RNA sequence: GGCCGCGGCAGGUUCGAGUCCUGCCGCGCGCCACC
């Protein structure tokens, strides 16, 4: 259990095995045969064609570089032509930028089309930079491939590895451009305990600097963020580890700990025993990427939750899930119940104008003097934060992200109590509400 | 699809809104994710 011992124990598990890598080239050579057969020009990159891919997780990606006055029309006809022309089976499901996913001799393979662009200063498609990080890679990142695999592996342990939108972490170009700035996975971790949200590493000047936010300067080009999307909480929760990672190493900090079934009667205690409102707005998932769902999810999300908090519901925490089916937005509220009755300010007692347009509203109640102006009390339309949310997501259905708010437009319901810790969000519910031994790591 | 702006224009809430909530339009090949 010594820094350097721990190390050797985790690079059995970031290291893909002798007949994963051979499944590799295999597959690899017959997508070369195919490939040259159609006469295409095309480029190997990616963690693959680095060999800083994670055990278990291989995956080839191929670029096709067409010229650049192609149509994104052209780009994409011909792409999508080619890449169902090589794979054993694909499937063509993205964002926005076209490709395709398929396929061969049992490997994962992605078929992307890009610009031959010569230097990639203002890029045309939005992988056109992606040609350009493997020709600047390859030659530096020789030798450290398995200190890429450490650091892949310590953040995908810890939920954090993917700049995907339902990550907001460290891409796998990120790791590796950090191994080459630090030289192994110990000196970025012993650096990166004192990171700010003011960083910024450019690469290309082997410098660290000062700056507007967390910047990654990308060596290809010096306008680009790598860490763009990575969140400043999941920046915050990589530094976190990597204090308490050196303060007390252990091979823990490289398994993935799973969640834990918990009783929904321990959970009805847990709730209870802190008082709060908990409650649940469950919708059809609408059909789209998740790319487009989770930036939804976030808003609609956000949205009810600043709403519950100008009604002085006192919200805790927020948090969403997205099942097959369904998808389910939970809130926690300090306020269970509220007073119907409000005092509403009204003008001061000198100009009698706005004073008589004031009294003049017929109210329930007598309003009163305080402290030099005129108050009156109104009632409340609603005194719960259930039904409070119920108003908001039926009448305010367009603002909570367009297929989100589209979807929760032709059907929703606020599950609460027993009935909610029966459905699929007991671990996001333990997350929210800092649940402890929810979490497991046995194998 | 989400996000950041420069503008706006109306509507709602209110004694009172450039200031809180909402809708619509323009313009930055604006940024990010899908590799
Ligand atoms: N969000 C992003 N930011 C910067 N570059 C990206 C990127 N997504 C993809 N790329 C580029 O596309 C290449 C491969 O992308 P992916 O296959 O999606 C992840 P990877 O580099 O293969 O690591 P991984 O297989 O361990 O996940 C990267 O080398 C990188 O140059
Ligand atoms: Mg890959």
């Amino acid at each position: 259990m010594k820094v350097e011992e721990i190390l050797e124990k985790a690079l059995e598990l970031v290291i893909p095995d002798e007949e994963e890598v051979r499944k590799g080239r295999e597959a690899e050579e017959e997508l070369r045969r195919r490939l040259d057969e159609l006469g295409v020009e095309y480029v190997f990159v990616g963690s693959y064609a680095r060999n800083t891919w994670l055990k278990g997780s291989l995956e080839i990606d191929v670029f096709l570089l067409f010229p650049e006055e192609f149509s994104k029309e052209e780009l994409r006809e011909r792409g999508l032509e080619i890449g169902k022309a090589v794979l054993d089976s694909y499937e063509i499901r993205y964002a926005e930028h076209p490709y395709v996913h398929g396929v061969v001799k049992g490997v994962e393979v992605d078929v992307v089309p890009c610009y031959k662009l010569k230097e990639p200063k203002n890029i045309k498609s939005a992988v056109d930079r992606t040609p350009f990080h493997h020709k600047w890679l390859e030659g530096r990142i020789k030798g450290k491939e398995n200190e890429v695999r450490l650091l892949k592996g310590f953040l995908k342990a810890n939920g954090i590895y993917g700049a995907e939108y339902k990550v907001r972490g460290f891409s796998g170009y990120l790791c590796e451009l950090l191994i080459v700035f630090y030289g192994s996975f110990l000196e970025t971790v012993k650096n990166a305990r004192r990171w700010t949200r003011r960083t910024v590493i450019d690469v290309a000047k082997g410098e660290v600097r000062k700056g507007e936010e967390f910047f990654v300067v990308d060596p290809v080009d010096e306008k680009r963020n790598v860490a763009a999307n990575l969140s400043l909480d999941n920046l915050a929760r990589f530094v976190h580890l990597c204090r308490e990672f050196m303060e007390a190493p252990s091979l823990g900090f490289f398994k993935p700990k799973h969640p834990l079934e918990i009783e929904p009667e321990r959970l009805r205690k847990i709730v209870e025993e802190r008082g709060t409102a908990v409650f649940a707005v469950k919708f059809r998932k609408p059909d789209i990427v998740d790319d487009n769902l989770y930036p939804q999810l976030e808003r609609a999300s956000r949205k009810i939750f600043e709403f519950l908090e100008r009604e002085n519901f006192m919200p805790l925490r927020s948090a969403f899930k997205a099942s097959e089916e369904f998808c389910y937005l939970l809130f926690e509220c300090q306020i269970k119940e509220i007073s119907r009755v409000f005092r509403r300010m009204g003008p001061q007692f000198e100009d009698e104008r706005n004073v008589k347009k004031f009294l003049s509203r017929n109210r329930a109640f007598r309003p009163f003097i305080e402290n030099g102006r005129w108050w009156a009390f109104e009632m409340r339309k609603f005194t719960t934060p259930e039904e409070g949310v119920r108003s908001y997501a039926s009448t305010h259905w367009h603002t909570l992200g367009k297929n989100v708010g589209e979807s929760i437009r032709e059907y929703f319901e606020i599950i609460s109590g027993e009935k909610l810790f029966k459905e699929p969000v007991t671990a996001e519910l333990c997350e929210m509400m800092g649940v402890k031994d929810s979490n497991s790591s046995s194998v």
